[PDB]
């Protein structure tokens, strides 16, 4: 019901009971205060409108799927579509003041690798990790996600630009379902006025940019088992969030990382966070992308003959420059100016 917050948590690993069990970095700051884990969302008049981009350093995201400060973004993928490797890139190459990572219900060896990753990360001094393994109860697994959010909320009140990752919403939904059964609530039908299952939208309206403070930019992972299978839970959270990154099993098997399929991904606030020149290039790049895949089905049909159609020849010779723009080594981050200069060269 109450948890630790403050700059003293930076570098710490907190378990579902809200107290630190390990450290991946040590910080001079020792500030530790207490706040409730359940806090009301900001009133609409306290929220500011999402107007500023949150740059990620990932070329495909920053150019075609631009995020905004205060935005909540879903990341849809199955195991293993490098969703953990995409989150490592989001943490490495973005420019947030503070990162708060929440590992829900995961196996256990997964928790130790995230800490091992943070131990060697350049952002270690600005990160907090909340974990709940498979051995912890379902009650505790849920509380890991609201503790992670509450920690992020304190940093936002202090003015910080915060980035929140909860991986995963899938295993959070499963553990939550277990909590509902203890109250008798079934997934099909429910309880009223407070249902255990409405724990999910309540938790997802807490991020955002405050007029009087900083912002929480949130990334929620949703596991798409199997092979971009439409899980029922997957369609509700697409209803609530401001956009979704979709990690494609198909683009992964061909060796393209990140396996983001931009044509099946969106950011709703895109046109509000980029200028007109950006919108023109992104629009032109999406049509180049669409015409490429139209040509790939023509090729697979054995229907493409070089020299027969000058348009198809022009599209074909762009495949290499388009694929190289989309690819990205996870150790590399790109500034907005480099992303926009590369996308223009791809379109010319």
């Amino acid at each position: 019901l109450h948890t630790q917050v403050g700059r003293g948590l930076l570098g710490a690993v907190v378990n579902p009971l809200g107290e630190v069990t390990d450290k991946f970095a040590v910080t001079d700051n020792s500030e530790i205060l207490y706040r409730p884990v359940d806090n009301a969302p900001p009133l609409y008049s306290e929220r500011a409108a999402i107007e500023k981009p949150f740059l990620t350093g990932i070329k495909v995201i920053d150019s075609l799927l631009t995020c905004g400060e205060g935005q909540r973004m879903g990341i849809f993928a199955s195991a293993g579509c490098g969703k953990t490797f995409l989150m490592n890139m989001l943490i490495e190459h973005s420019g947030a003041d503070i990162y708060v990572i929440g590992l829900i219900g995961e196996r256990g060896a997964e928790v130790t690798e995230t800490v091992d990753y943070l131990k060697n990360s350049e952002k270690k001094s600005r990160c907090v990790l909340v974990y709940a393994t498979s051995d912890y109860s379902s009650v505790d697994r849920c509380n890991a996600a609201y503790i992670a959010t509450a920690i992020a909320e304190f940093f936002r009140t202090e003015g910080h630009k915060v980035a929140l990752f909860i991986d995963s919403l899938t295993r959070y939904a499963r553990a939550l379902r277990d909590v509902a059964l203890a109250a008798g609530e079934s997934p099909a039908r429910r309880g009223y006025p407070v249902s255990v299952f409405d724990s999910l939208p309540r938790l997802l309206e807490r991020p955002g940019k405050l007029k009087a403070g900083g912002s929480i930019t949130a990334f929620y992972t949703v596991l798409l088992e199997d092979d971009d299978f439409a899980d029922p839970l997957a369609e509700e959270v697409r209803s609530i969030l401001d956009g979704h990154i979709y990690l494609s099993r198909n683009l992964a098997q061909k060796g393209q990382f990140p396996a983001i399929d931009s044509l099946k991904s969106i950011s709703r606030v895109f046109t509000q966070v980029v200028d007109e020149k950006h919108r023109i290039m992104a629009a032109a790049f999406r049509e180049l992308l669409s015409e490429i895949e139209e040509l790939r089905t023509i090729i697979d049909f054995g229907e493409y003959k070089p020299g027969e159609n000058a348009s198809q020849d022009k599209i074909y010779n762009k495949i290499s420059v388009v694929e190289s723009f989309l690819k990205q080594d996870y150790r590399l981050g790109f500034t907005y100016e480099q992303t926009m200069e590369l996308i223009g060269e791809t379109i010319r």
